[PDB]
């Protein structure tokens, strides 16, 4: 079987052609590959395969490394959009490609990077699902040690956006799993704490629903974006540092879908027989 090794700020991924490839790993035998004394070593693993739809180019699943399957809106899309460039599985500049939760359309721009349509912010609480009587730029969430304001926002997964003066300090290990859990969020959120360095740039720490906080949460980064231009605190073309690095975030506001930025490196093809 062929694989090719890639990362993406913060991550690095075992991405493998499941299109001219018939694939399968027990969670078992995933949770072997991405050991790295004994395996490949990956955080995640990331399948291209058919996407059983005419009107789709690819479809793709991700499975972490404790061999179960994931869906993070974004995550692994950009890895994926270079993988299927360089190997020729095609040779469009805009790919339609379907994951486990929804779509999303990628152009590989002239530069190299990767701009991957997000589609538009969902506002309406009920449909992030966030529990309100109706829509606020600033929400006030109560929590055991204190009342925070926040915004919310869906980018398919719910978002709660806190603004922190010190990123650094900001309080995510007792925040994050209270605000993540809250009553108020039916299907539990992604909490991001954000600092505003200036209209054009952030710092982000996401604590993500279920799993923590990690190097970086794309839809994190686009959803924090989003609150921030909704309360008029940013313009519509923002640099966001996550711990793993930095992407380019781009909204121009109500009826437009919002864009995310960023690279993906190649790092080399290998060959293993499961």
């Amino acid at each position: 079987m062929q694989f090719s090794k890639m990362h993406g700020l913060g991550n690095d991924f075992v991405v493998v052609d499941g299109v001219t490839q018939n694939v399968f790993f027990t969670p078992e035998t995933i949770r072997r590959l991405a050991n790295r004394h004994c395996g490949i070593g990956f955080d995640q693993l990331l399948i291209v395969e058919a996407p059983y739809d005419p009107e789709l180019d690819f479809h793709y699943r991700i499975f972490n490394a404790d061999g179960s399957e994931v869906s993070q809106s974004g995550n692994g899309a950009r890895c994926f959009a270079r993988f299927v460039t360089l190997k020729g599985l095609t040779n469009k500049k805009d790919i339609s490609v379907s994951t486990q939760k929804g779509n999303m359309v990628l152009t590989v721009k002239d530069d190299n990077q990767i701009r991957v349509n997000m589609g538009e912010p969902i506002w309406e609480p009920a449909k992030i699902p966030f529990t309100a009587n109706k829509f606020e730029k600033n929400y006030i969430l109560r929590t055991d040690i204190q009342t925070v304001l926040c915004g919310a926002v869906s980018m398919g997964n719910p978002h709660c956006v806190v603004q922190v003066d010190d990123i650094q300090t900001a309080n995510v290990e007792q925040l994050g799993p209270l605000l993540e859990s809250h009553e108020r969020f039916p299907e539990r959120v992604n909490a991001g704490f954000m600092q505003i360095i200036n209209k054009e740039h952030i710092k982000l720490r996401v604590y993500e629903r279920g799993a923590g906080e990690t190097q970086a949460c794309g839809s994190g980064a686009c959803a924090a974006v989003a609150v921030g231009i909704m309360q008029g605190l940013l313009n519509n073309n923002v640099q966001v540092d996550l711990p793993g690095g930095s992407l380019m975030i781009e909204w121009n506001g109500v009826g437009h879908p919002l864009y995310m930025t960023g690279e993906a490196t190649h790092i080399y093809d290998g060959f293993i027989t499961l």
